């Protein structure tokens, strides 16, 4: 039993809620919030903007000294940082962005990241502005993670349509 409230339950592990992720993190604190990071851990926009605003810049702080010793991430992979005032910790996890030329079958290996994971809350990866197809991004996000994950969908309009259409 955890505290995440009002989630349809898609499969055995995966949960939706049409919902902000910040003020989701506010309310649960989850072990675990998911950021839609780019490789350069620069919170400029989208989820990862959001996330950063919430905390006050300390995210972006952090993530700059990050990125100064271990240089960028890959497309497809994450590091586990600080939750802040948010969750004890974050995930950022590269999702390949269509607005750039990346690959997408790299969003497999990028929800892969997940399964190091009990238990987390988190966005749809590559989708809003990554310029991916939500419903794909739902759909490799089930037949990916294994471990126990909440998405939030912050456009209630968009949450409709991926309930409507789940397979
Ligand atoms: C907007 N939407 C179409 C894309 C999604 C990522 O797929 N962005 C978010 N999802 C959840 N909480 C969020 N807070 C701020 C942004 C945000
Ligand atoms: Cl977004």
């Amino acid at each position: 039993v955890n505290s995440f409230s009002g989630y349809l339950k898609l499969t055995d592990n995966v949960y939706i809620k049409n919902a902000d992720i910040v003020e989701e993190a506010k309310k649960v604190k989850p072990t675990v919030v998911v950021n839609a990071a780019n490789v350069y851990l620069k919170h400029g926009g989208g989820v990862a903007g959001a996330l950063n605003k919430a905390t006050n810049n300390a995210m972006q702080v952090e993530s700059d000294d990050y990125i100064a010793t271990n240089g960028p991430l890959k497309v497809g992979g994450s590091c586990v940082l600080s939750g802040h005032n948010l969750a004890k910790h974050c995930l950022h996890v590269v999702g390949p962005n269509v607005n750039k030329g990346e690959d997408i079958q790299l969003l497999k290996s990028a929800y892969e990241n997940f399964n190091q994971h009990e238990v987390l809350l988190a966005p749809l990866l590559s989708a809003g502005i990554f310029g991916a197809d939500p419903i794909h991004s739902l759909r490799v996000c089930v037949d990916t993670v294994r471990t126990n994950v909440y998405l939030a969908v912050f456009d209630k309009n968009l949450y409709d349509k991926l309930v409507s259409s789940f397979l």
